[PDB]
């Protein structure tokens, strides 16, 4: 199946590609093959946008 990320820290966007979360807040990847920013989709809001992958750990 998927594996969904949780957020370890708060995060605030400061460019308009990223999102803004709080500590767990939950995610599902879109991609992460483009560096270390990945794309993902909020489970809370529904957006889509860019996370810093080091705020995320892996839900088990």
């Amino acid at each position: 199946g998927v594996t969904l990320f949780v957020a370890l820290y708060d995060y605030e966007a400061r460019t308009e590609d990223d999102l803004s979360f709080h500590k767990g807040e939950k995610f599902q990847i879109v991609n992460n093959t483009e560096g270390d920013w990945w794309l993902a989709h909020s489970l809370t809001t529904g957006e889509t946008g860019y996370i810093p992958s080091n705020y995320v750990a892996p839900v088990d």
